[PDB]
């Protein structure tokens, strides 16, 4: 709300040299003409030059040369703050050096070329780091600042010598700085960027308060996640968005030198980060410098580990230094670094979801000349198991395909037509469809943690189940004051039981959606793989994973599978207990309802389940999920068929009226068979037409009466011919009697108080 | 500092040690502290190399040579004692030990008071509710939690003024405070460090949380209280004091409560070992952890060491039919070995608890071992009244409701059942309160009433019709064939004591 | 086409080496489109009795890894899996579920034309007479 | 050549690597070929010593630093991918793979034609029967 906080707008003149004003401001201000001016924007990036040729357009705005969109700033919506400061001294000469272009063709002097006539009445009032493309020719060619006789921004006088020693420099060498990567090159990690910014911006940006407050800052931050998820760029981004100076370290480089070079290098990094402050250090591949003490064979290894422990313990100086570092798992580094005063904060970066993949694709494809029929959102949904680097690869392959696909033969004839032909090249959806099949992703076995889309209307009945689940999961995330004011303790899990294919995973996903909560799934083969392998210590990792990501629904499907692998209930003589469910017990007894983790289990044989887990302070509730009734079948059929081209004559009300005792899985089967038939007929018609035409000596024929555009009723009728049930009525009777037993256990008449 | 000693060349390290011991001899009487001694001297095995074993030997030498009447004491810090070379744990070397351990709620309250004395709190902060809501936290975790609460309070509102660089920041900080909602947000955003550590403390459970079982109380008192307070009697009559007992009976009748209560009356520590811990030693062939449990109890005596679900390994392998193997197993055999190797001078009392007394190895019910058996039955009237009150003494209840009659119509109910009743009634009350709140504030949003302040708070209590709707779902978990089984496992052993009257001449 | 035979599965069973399934599936990934054929899929179920056998139910460490691997690949990469058995009654029913094999085709004993064509295919490398009529 | 890099003293080896990468930067656009890379860099476990892990780290460094728009490609040869340190199989390092595999009968016929073109064969040699018998 400061007086001179005004918006930035377009430019009217070509070069960066003349600045504008807004005269309604200078009454309270002291804006005069001269040499320099203090102008304030983002990241302390500035371009100080002459000012005051304005009043062409309306007030409460600051007009700024075109190049100042990435000079001094990033985009529009910023604000320019205004304070002159004239009367600067005179040094002999300053800032003369181009970078990319005029290296082409003739060399000359690179100041005597075309930049000759600019200084007239404007004898070089400018600042460092200034970049504006200018020429006496096309008026668009780079120019950079290198030399500093005095470093502050100075003034020029004639009869001087300059320094253009160095042949210009290009794009890659200064690319990270030129990119000035900010929080726009980073996709798929919005939450965790929020967390990091919250951690750091106060200690790094407002440090004098952080002094006057007394609270202690972070010492060590550890970033987790698989390879290819943008962790270095994060560090650069935070450093540049905070003004802070960054020092970057690389593990295998520290370990590629002699035992004395390595430790010197560490010490010097920590030193340089103490001198320049407030700083940031980044360590990549820390599992290289410091793995599990066991694996360490040698004496230089353990010794540089000890050096790093020492150097971490000695950062207590009120010196505004933060050390960030990157690994894959936390069980991959020596555990002595994970200690109060050392790396005590952690962030999991994880695999993206479809919105994140869409962000990454938008970020990459902004210099590609796409084509009109590309729905990158269909792609982002067709990229399961991909991390960001995998999508960079996929874009690359699509584009290079589009190139070699047609213009190979012209590409061969060496000439300059290549240039215009590239200026006429595009990328199609068939390119992405070919690349996407030619890909081998990297995180198909990683654990997926996300919010699901499944909603209550993909289900149609089971209304009291819905209400129950809501009382159990929704009310304590939203209304905990009630649970205090009545002093009640909230349940932490439940067990679903009933027959197969009646929709137990859908309900868990739906109640996770309503609370916008993460969902994790553990399946039967995972439990049997821990049994067969005597590896039941992986349960603890599952529960820790859910801890980080709370609030979460942690779902255990096929919980009765180890009991079936060893007979059923007769089986051995061993009773019900086993090593994997015993660890699940141990872990549920060791977590609090303060952290909001809800556990659902699911079974189809409730009679062979260890009864210890159905005890108080454990699952302790039982809900029956039956075979669907009419409305449920109608809604299930619609949910199945809401992506195929269907007719209108067909009525699913009657299909539901004649499908009683059918599991949803069956109805799904019906739909798949009907579409199977439609496909077969369409393909046959296409074959046999185009042939019958090839035979015909009709030199001309364009009449495509597209045979099959839909799915008609006789498809469905032929399908129902193969209709099948998978759930008998002796089974229904078994579940009904496992419900009524436990409903008679609740045998009490009416109880009226006196 | 260990890692500093190990971050130098093989000759710098030993010089450094020698010079410390020297400087502490010159200035006297002194004290040396060694932090992270597992770094300089771990288990001889792990040591791979020749500078390692060599600085270990240097430290052994330097300890043996402190005999000078020179007033030097060496203190040092580890996590476990099995983490250092055992040759340092020797007469003349490190021969005294202290366990510092995890705090309890009074300690956490002390730590919170100590930290928060320069924070500008706010009036509605009961740090004692916090200290009770911080299970598994050590002191550094509470420093962290305070920090997070305060920095939250800061960024919560004054971020936008914090941004406009000027000196108003200073006065605004001079006007900043911390609320209980800050601690409530931080406390949920915490991941504590000692949730798997063994808890050793005195419990609050007292005899009135229980209502009946008076002869059980008297018995337990004769067994635990009298020798802690009246050992002169036990000498003057030359009698030997029992060292343990076994509780048996049905589930949910209160066997852990009595053990906690008799630990309270003697103001003695309590330790609990549960069924999944024993099954984890079985499955894992790791039964050498029993010795650590018993040592733990040794340090902390006088103590009640409680073994729950002692019959669990016998059930995992069938019941009594099961295999052809008899009753013995590797984990209970180590418990035997350890009970036979401790004295009644150190005051450690062992209680076990089971619900299937028929499948328990009979070796452990022999003299010089548990050797007593007490029955814990289903509760009678007064017991149910007291159990209901103990359950409901934290919720806002009505006065019209009478729990006398609830107890009069609940016969054959385990305390666990009655607990279920109470939880369901509060469940219903909560549901109605939330619905009313929703639907009012909506019906008002619809109404074009630009002004309305009348909050007739709908549900402030727990009334009888809640309880009645709950009792509709009342359920028992203990049949009468089971009651008959326990009754016949009591009368058998009461007939074994079959003797008429025996009058001396 | 790739073929995996019965002694290979029994060699992973006897040897507790069932982590070689993943290499098979990766091999098929590189070479797609491919038919990956599993012959004698019921062999571990016969080595341990038939259906009476032990008290253990139908599950085993090698077919469980085959399940894990089929649930982790996409139809975008065009890998089709065929199995073959002669005792369909002792096969773990988890693998005949949706998103898995889930179709069953009967292959019977050959009829007339089938035998004629089979005889000719057998004899199309030997010097035969003309008088003989197949 | 791997075994040659490992047949020298710890300082000759790393100099040699650096000089190869240098010479391939000077002359460009170039190609480097590394044969028997399982010799320079096997599974981190098998590595016993300190010159071993150190030349592995040197090669990782030298791969990460090829970003110069310098038109250098590094090709290398192994038997299996589980035979090299997995840190080389990473974005920016060796990220593309090709399986060369065993030939089929058309390929064997090609190889035989390629070899036998300076042999003075005889009229009754059907190398295609051979290619099917190999």
């Amino acid at each position: 709300n400061r007086p001179n906080r005004l918006i930035v707008d377009e430019a009217i003149n070509e070069d960066n040299s003349v600045v504008s004003l807004s005269q309604p401001k200078m009454d309270e201000l002291q804006l005069f003409r001269g040499d320099t001016v203090l102008l304030k924007g983002k990241k302390r990036r500035e371009a100080v030059c002459i000012v005051l040729s304005d009043d062409t357009c309306s007030d409460e705005k600051i007009r700024m040369n075109r190049v100042v969109r990435n000079n001094l700033r990033v985009r529009l919506g910023d604000v320019i703050s205004i304070q002159p400061c004239p009367d600067v001294k005179y040094g002999k000469r300053i800032h003369v050096l181009p970078i990319d272009d005029t290296v082409e063709g003739i060399t000359g002097n690179l100041f005597e070329v075309y930049l000759k006539p600019y200084f007239l009445e404007a004898y070089r009032p400018i600042r460092k780091g200034d970049i504006f493309l200018v020429r006496g020719g096309m008026r668009a060619v780079e120019f950079k600042v290198v030399e500093t006789d005095p470093s502050p921004y100075c003034i020029v006088a004639p009869d001087t010598v300059i320094h253009c020693e160095g042949e210009p420099i290009k794009r890659e060498d200064e690319e990270e700085s030129l990119n000035e990567v900010g929080y726009d090159d980073i996709g798929g990690c919005r939450k965790q960027l929020a967390q990091i910014k919250e951690m750091v911006e106060l200690p790094l940006r407002h440090p004098a308060l952080f002094k006057a407050i007394g609270v202690k800052p972070p010492r060590g931050i550890l970033l987790y996640g698989p390879p290819g998820t943008g962790k270095t760029l994060i560090a650069r981004a935070v450093a540049n968005e905070t003004g802070a100076f960054a020092f970057l370290i690389n593990g295998p480089e520290i370990m590629s030198k002699l035992a004395g070079e390595s430790e010197s290098n560490l010490r010097k990094a920590f030193e340089e980060a103490e001198k320049n402050a407030p700083a940031i250090i980044f360590i990549d591949e820390l599992d290289a410098i410091a793995p599990k003490r066991e694996k360490t064979h040698g004496e230089v290894e353990r010794r540089i580990v000890s050096q790093l422990l020492t150097l971490m313990d000695g950062l207590k100086q009120r010196a505004h230094v933060i050390v960030m570092a990157a690994t894959n798992r936390p069980n991959s580094i020596d555990p002595a670094l994970r200690r109060f005063g050392r790396f005590d904060r952690e962030v999991d970066i994880g695999i993206p979801d479809a919105t994140g993949r869409l962000e990454i694709l938008q970020i990459h494809t902004k210099n590609m000349k796409l084509a009109d029929d590309v729905d990158l959102e269909q792609v982002a949904n067709e990229t399961h198991g991909h991390v960001g680097a995998d999508l960079a690869a996929l874009c690359s392959e699509a584009a290079l395909q589009a190139i070699r696909k047609k213009m190979d033969l012209i590409d061969l004839e060496d000439e300059t037509i290549d240039a215009e032909v590239m200026n006429s090249l595009a990328v199609t959806m068939d390119d992405f469809r070919w690349a996407l099949s030619q890909s081998n992703p990297s995180a198909l076995r990683e654990t997926v943690v996300e919010v699901p889309q499944v909603t209550w209307e993909d289900i149609g009945g089971l209304e009291d189940v819905k209400r129950e689940l809501q009382e159990l999961v929704q009310y304590p995330v939203e209304h905990p004051d009630k649970f205090l004011k009545f002093g009640m303790t909230p349940s932490k899990g439940v067990l679903f039981y009933g027959p197969p294919g009646c929709g137990k995973t859908l309900l868990a996903k739906a109640i996770a959606n309503e609370c916008q909560a993460n969902f994790i799934s553990i399946k039967g083969p995972e439990l049997l793989t821990m049994w067969f392998g005597e590896s039941e210590a992986n349960v603890r990792e599952i529960f820790d994973k859910a801890r980080q990501a709370a609030p979460c629904v942690l779902f255990f499907d096929e919980l009765d599978s180890i009991a079936k692998a060893r007979g059923g209930n007769i089986g051995d003589g061993g009773g019900a207990a086993d090593r994997v469910i015993n660890q699940i017990l141990t872990e549920m007894d060791g977590m609090s309802t303060k952290k909001n983790v809800f556990i659902i289990g699911a079974t189809n044989r409730p009679d062979i389940i260890d009864p210890a887990i159905l005890r108080p302070g454990r699952l302790d509730q039982l809900i029956y999920i039956p075979l669907p009734d009419e409305k449920s079948r109608v809604a299930i059929l619609k949910a199945n068929l809401r992506k195929s081209p269907v007719a209108k004559d067909v009525d699913l009300e009657f299909l539901a009226k004649m499908t009683n005792g059918f599991s949803g899985a069956d109805l799904t089967e019906i739909c798949q068979r009907a579409c199977k038939l439609a496909i077969r007929e369409s393909i046959e018609s296409e074959i046999r037409r185009e042939r019958e035409r090839q035979t015909n000596p009709s030199a001309m024929e364009v009449e495509e009466d597209d045979p099959v555009p839909e799915i008609r009723r006789d498809h469905f009728e032929e399908a129902m011919r193969f209709a099948r049930r998978s759930v008998s009525d002796n089974d229904i009777r078994k579940y009904e009697m496992f419900a009524q037993t436990l409903q008679q256990s609740r045998g009490f008449g009416s109880f009226r108080f006196p």
